[PDB]
This record gives structure tokens, sequence and C-alpha cells, in this order.
């Protein structure tokens, strides 16, 4: 099982030829904020040339497909197809064309900002406070969707909470990573801690379209078939990249260069806690350049 | 133990006999909303002739101590020493004066209404955001208070977790009720849902003031000589006012004209979580009346 192995030497060269693919996290991965982790491109770039697939994997709900592609670009990911990249927002949106209940034969309560409505919207979905037909009512709101809401507030949570009065309502959370770290230092509220209060103020549960969720396996293997089992998951985050390739069946790797610690992995280790515990560790990605 | 017995006859005869005094809960047993509970004000006329004592105890962070006074008279509660009323408000202000960290050799940023701040100031805190002396820089924040707050929002969420970075500075909350049903048959989120967006977010647990927090009882009993092995503790949450008495040592009474129902109880008690199961039930607070 996962043993935390820092993975290098023969051990890297086996890992990734055995390897069919890469799926990677980003932030923290790929970056920290605007600066690209040294040798992160370079990685990308002798993985095309490996013959090998890499897929991105993110929760971030900020930007739509569009401006997502632009901003692997501008910090060194080039070549890349709009299709190889995932976010909790393109996800959600299509969870909800997927399980909107209601008769043919709702609208969506949206806690969130422009990106997230715009790839809502790019999925044919209806959203709360668009505008109604004619001058007739409002379309009933079948589900509240709770992604990262820089404009949160009291009223929009005793709001979201009068549409989950109904049972039928669905309760969908984008994420639940609970804070981001700034180039600062400093930290931003994660769209986990908004659920947080949705779920406390409605009593419900949400269901998480992101990682650690499996829906976003799924969301990611409608378009490409790829086997978990050959698969490689990289990310930062132990409760949610490291256990999202655990519940998906792929060979997890912990980069150092974001949220989580090796301490921390070890101790979860210590503890017996092996779905928080990855296969293989590396300081930096730039690290597995050196496998290929 | 607590068998969740309805009490009446002889017995109710017997326990309100015993008893010394009872602490209420307000909302769900002296009154919904601006509505009295018929035949609560009279249960407390009695029990004052029967030279039983009756201390009040809410969670209710919205009113400081004058205008709680104020809102006991209107529902027909007359006759009563501001000295018998405690609220979260009023305990939290309390706290902070006993608990705020820093050299003699802080502030206290409020996530809350002016009843609450009211409190505070009452109490001899200085709150961030009151204004500096002279030219000088603001005071350092020394504590974080999630008290019910309708002006919630993330910016200030943001601004809470800037202040918890420094581990030196607390973190309270007024209570973690989650919601509060309204005269309508509708809902307002409650502080539990607020602090659990800041817990998340700054990865901090909270030291709750109201109950069920044993602290709630130290607070009324600063003032109050009351052994509560002779006290009743009477309310319609479970999990607030129910397990508040069994963390006490009190006799537990659960009135079911409020948040809590009867079935609950019942399904607490038969998993064997006995803080959870009231020793009592009535119907309503005018129930007891007879025993007197
Ligand atoms: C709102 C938000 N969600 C998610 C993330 C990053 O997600 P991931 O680490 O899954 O790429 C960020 C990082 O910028 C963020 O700002
Ligand atoms: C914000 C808030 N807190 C607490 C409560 C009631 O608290 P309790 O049931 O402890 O009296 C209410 C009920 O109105 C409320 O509005
Ligand atoms: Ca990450
Ligand atoms: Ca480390
Ligand atoms: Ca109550
Ligand atoms: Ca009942």
């Amino acid at each position: 099982m996962a043993r935390c192995e820092r993975l290098r030497g023969a051990a890297l060269r086996d890992v990734l030829g055995r390897a069919q693919g890469v799926l990677f996290d980003c932030d923290g991965v790929l970056w920290n904020g605007e600066r690209a982790v040294p040798g992160a491109p370079e990685l990308l770039e002798r993985l095309a040339r490996a013959g090998k697939a890499a897929l991105f994997v993110s929760n971030n709900s900020r930007r739509a497909r569009p401006e997502l592609a632009l901003r692997f670009a501008r910090l060194g990911f080039g070549g890349l197809r709009a299709e190889q990249l995932f976010s909790s927002a393109l996800c959600a949106a299509r969870l909800l064309r997927q399980r909107l209940p209601g008769p043919p034969d709702g609208a969506v309560f949206v806690l969130g900002g422009e990106g997230l409505r715009a790839e809502l919207r790019a999925a044919g979905l209806r959203l709360a406070g668009d505008p109604s037909a004619g001058d007739g009512a409002a379309p009933r709101v079948r589900a509240v969707l709770v992604g990262y809401d820089e404009h949160f507030s009291f009223a929009k949570l005793r709001e979201a909470c009068a549409h989950l009065r109904d049972p039928e309502c669905l309760l969908v959370a984008t994420d639940r990573d609970p804070w981001h770290p700034l180039s600062d230092g400093s930290r931003t509220p994660g769209t986990g801690s908004l659920a947080a209060a949705v779920e406390t103020a409605s009593g419900r549960q949400a269901l998480v379209v992101g990682k650690p969720s499996p829906y976003m396996f799924e969301c990611i293997t409608e378009n490409f078939s790829i086997d978990p089992a050959r698969t490689l998951m990289v990310g930062d985050r132990l409760e949610t990249d490291i256990l999202f390739g655990h519940r998906c069946g792929m060979t997890t790797v912990l980069t150092l260069t974001g949220v989580s610690r090796l301490e921390e992995a070890q101790a979860y280790l210590a503890a017996g806690q092996h779905d928080l515990v990855p296969h293989y560790y590396v300081e930096s990605i730039a690290d597995l350049t050196e496998g290929l």
C-alpha cells in the first residue's frame, strides 16, 4: 500500500515508464499564484515527447474554460488543448445538466462569480436571477450551487436556505477546499468554508463535485479513455488530491511545493490512515523529468 | 438516568416541590417570535409565589441586556430583575474581559450586530474599528468574536482569517445554534452557520460561550448561588438546552413548543445517547403550573 516513498532513480524510471498518463492538480503543483514552479513547463514538454498523456484537474471555480486555457499558456504551459483542462466549475455545470430534477416540461441558484456563471450557462443551465420570460413567474429553483463567492453574504445564505427548504432542491458544492494560500503568505477562504455555512444553516449535506469526489474522475473520463491503474495522480493536498487518487485507484504522488507537508503525510502513515498517504513524494514535479 | 418521561401528576408535584429554582431557555419555551406561549407568564407568576427562583438563559446575541429586559416585559413576563436575564451576548462580553490575552500595558474583531457591540463595550472591551487614539496605530486584535451577523460577508470572513493567523488571537463564538424558525415557517441562519465558515477557513476550533457550553453556567452562577442538583433546566433544543442541563448536572425538561420533537428525543434514547435525552418532557411549560 502507500508508504510515502521518495520517488527517484530506477524506481522513478519504472513508475513513469509504466504510466500511460499523468493527471496533474494545478495550484501548488504547476504554479504558486503567478509563478510557475521552475522546471514544470519542461516536464510537460518531455511528457508529451515520451508519448505520455497529460490531463489537468483543478478545484478552482473562478475561471470558465477559455480563461483557464489562457492561464496555462501564460504560465509557460504551451500547446495544450482546452479539452485537457478540467475545473470544478466545468464539472459542476456538467453534473447539474445531468442531475437537475424537475419535469422536462429547473433554475440553479448560484453562490459564485462570473466565470462560474459563464460555465453554467455554456452547459445550457438557467440561473436564478437570469431574466424571466415575458412577465411570468421566475422559474422554480431546483438546485443551489455553492462555489467560490467573493460576494458571499448573510442575505445570500438566507436565500440559499429558503430554496433548500424544498427537499427535492439539490445542494451542490464545487469543492470543499477550506482556504488557499496567497503569494504574500496570507490566505483566502475556500469554497469549503462557504459550503460549511450553507450545510449548517440548511441542515443538508452537499453533493461535492470536485476532488476528492469520484465524480470529478467521471467528469474527466467522459471524454477520455484513461486506465486509472496506469495513471499517476500528482497533487499538493493530502485530503484532496491524494485521497482523490486513492478513491480512483491511481498511483499518487505528493509534490511538496504546495499546501501539504511531508511531515503530515508521514503522520497519517504512522496513524494507519492510508487513504491520506501518497504512494510517492517529490520535492517538486521538476524531479520527475529525469525519469523520462 | 434520563428516560424522557412525560412529567405530570404526583411526579410533577414532587419534581417541582424539590426544585429550588428553574432555569428557562427563552425562544421555543416562553414564546415563539412575538407570541407568548399561552400560560407561560402565569407559570412564572406562580413560581415566584411558590418561593422558587427563576433564571433565564438565551443564546440570542441580538440584544444587549436593556433591550432584552424590555422584551420579557412586553411578552407578559413582568416583575423581572435584569440580573435574572443571561444571553450569549452578555456572557461573551464577560468571557472576553476575563480571557483576552496580551500584556496589561487587546481589541476584539466582532462579526455581529449593534446590540452585541453595545454589550461588549459595556464590559469595557475595545472593538476593532472603534476609533484609534490620536493618529497612532490601531490596537492589535487579540480575539475574533463570531455572533449573529446579518451583515456577514466574504470580506469580513477574510478579515477574521487574517486576525486568526496569529495563534495567540482567540476565536470565540457566542453560540452554535445552526438556524432559527421564524413565524411564517421560514428560517434564519444561526451563529453556528457563521462559526462553521470561520472555523473552516481559519482551521481553528472556536471557544463557545453559550449553551451547551458549561461556560454559560459559570456566567449565570458568578452572581447566583444555585445548586445544579436542585435546579430544573427547561428548553426546546436537545442538542443545546438538554445537553447543557446534563453537562451541568441539572434535571432536564424538554418542552415541545419549539425546535426539538418528542420523536427525536425518543430516537436518541433508543440509540443510548443519554446526554441528548431529557429526564422529562411537557407539551408546553403551561403544564408545569399544576405542580405548584
Ligand atoms: C478559489 C480557488 N479554488 C481552488 C484553488 C486551486 O485549486 P487546485 O489546487 O485544485 O488547482 C484556488 C487557487 O488559486 C482558488 O483560488
Ligand atoms: C440570532 C438568534 N439566536 C438565538 C435565538 C434564540 O435563542 P434561545 O432559544 O436560546 O432563547 C434566536 C431566536 O430568536 C435568534 O434570533
Ligand atoms: Ca492544489
Ligand atoms: Ca514539506
Ligand atoms: Ca430555545
Ligand atoms: Ca413533538
